[PDB]
């Protein structure tokens, strides 16, 4: 992954973290 300083795992992580805590 790449978003800013956020290379996560693959497809579970961006949808797990933004569905739990948006901003």
């Amino acid at each position: 992954y790449t978003v800013p300083s956020a290379t996560f795992s693959r497809s579970d992580e961006l949808a797990k973290l933004l569905r739990l805590h948006a901003g």
